[PDB]
């Protein structure tokens, strides 16, 4: 089974053929699971969720997964991002530009690697991560973490949501989803594709 052939903890995973479908690794055994109607499988959430919130699965359509346009619809920066959906393919984005690629036959997008290579003993490594909590609380008084924290001017880390990022700004305190699919690089300051890193995949592992 899959679970077992990547290395997978148990947990969710993306279908790579169907988005309203997913891969539940329970008991280290992979079975095919679809998501109610009206809802498709989230790549970020790890769960089935109200189609609205997945604008890359267009259920309606005979093949849903549609990542055709997601540097545009989700703001990503350029570079190479992992497939949301399937651990073979991965993204190019140049200036909204989306390309999509793929890994040669028995090969897998490693996107901490930033390259397809081959299989080897635990990987499609950025599918393994913890999401924040649904939805993300603050606490009150949050709205004075920058200047309680004397955090400089610029850009923190969220210290609620691996999904986000804070932003000081004279003495006042915003946070910010990344980019969907992104999560905040802790060490470059930057939301990236580094999920697994980010969203401690790490510890699953
Ligand atoms: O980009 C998209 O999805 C992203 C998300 O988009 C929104 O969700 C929807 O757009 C949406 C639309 C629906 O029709 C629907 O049924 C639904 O359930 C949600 C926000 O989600 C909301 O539902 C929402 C929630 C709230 O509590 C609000 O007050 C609100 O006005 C919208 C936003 O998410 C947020 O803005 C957000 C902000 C937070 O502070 C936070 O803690 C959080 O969890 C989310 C998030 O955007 C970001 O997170 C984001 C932030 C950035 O700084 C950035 O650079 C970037 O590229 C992306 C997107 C684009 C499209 O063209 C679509 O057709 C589509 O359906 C979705």
């Amino acid at each position: 089974n899959l679970c077992t052939q990547y290395g997978w903890p148990n947990g969710n995973y993306p279908d790579p053929y169907d988005c309203r479908k997913y891969i539940s690794c329970n008991g280290a055994v992979a079975t095919v699971m679809s998501c109610a109607l009206g809802t498709v499988f989230n790549p970020n959430t790890r769960n089935c969720d109200a189609y609205g919130n997945v604008p890359i699965c267009q259920y309606a359509l005979p093949s849903p997964i549609v990542v055709t346009n997601i540097c545009n619809q989700y703001g990503w920066g350029n570079g190479n991002f992992y497939h949301p959906y399937n651990c073979a393919e991965y993204i190019g984005c140049a200036n909204g530009l989306t390309t999509v690629n793929a890994c040669g036959a028995g090969q897998y997008y490693d996107q901490a690697l930033g390259r397809c290579a081959l299989a080897g003993t635990g990987y499609c490594r950025q599918y393994v991560f913890t999401p924040p909590p649904a939805p993300v609380v603050y606490p009150d008084g949050f709205d004075t973490y920058c200047s309680a924290n004397n955090l400089a001017t610029g850009i923190h880390p969220d210290p609620y949501s691996c999904f986000s990022y804070v932003e000081c700004t004279f003495g006042r305190t915003t946070h910010m989803p990344c980019p969907a699919g992104l999560s905040f690089d802790r060490s470059l300051l930057v939301c990236d594709g580094n999920r697994y890193q980010n969203c401690g995949g790490n510890v699953l592992v």
